[PDB]
């Protein structure tokens, strides 16, 4: 699967996925922002399963890859920041053995 889309600033967009199989999940991902952080902007990535517990995490994310076995999951992009900043554009590729 491949997705592109916008960030606002302060905004979250997750992905939920209900596979009831047992996987393995692996993605990789790429947050970019056109401003250089202005407004102190940060992207948070969080993965987490249906208890809410924490299959991968990583503050302030840029570029990398993620892997994590299940069944249900939601991966979720957070930014933060002050001001008026455009929108980053996130891509995030994954596929599921």
């Amino acid at each position: 699967g491949s997705i592109s889309f916008h960030l606002p600033v302060n905004s979250r967009k997750c992905l939920r996925e209900e596979i009831h199989k047992d996987l393995l999940v692996t993605g990789a991902y790429e947050i970019t922002d056109q401003s250089g952080g202005a407004g102190g902007l940060r992207t948070h990535l969080k993965i987490t399963d249906s208890a809410g517990h924490i299959l991968y995490a990583k503050e302030d994310a840029t570029k990398g890859k993620f892997a994590f076995t299940t069944d249900m999951f939601e991966v979720c992009f957070e930014s933060k920041g002050t001001g008026r900043i455009p929108d980053q554009l996130v891509i995030l590729d994954m596929k599921h053995g």
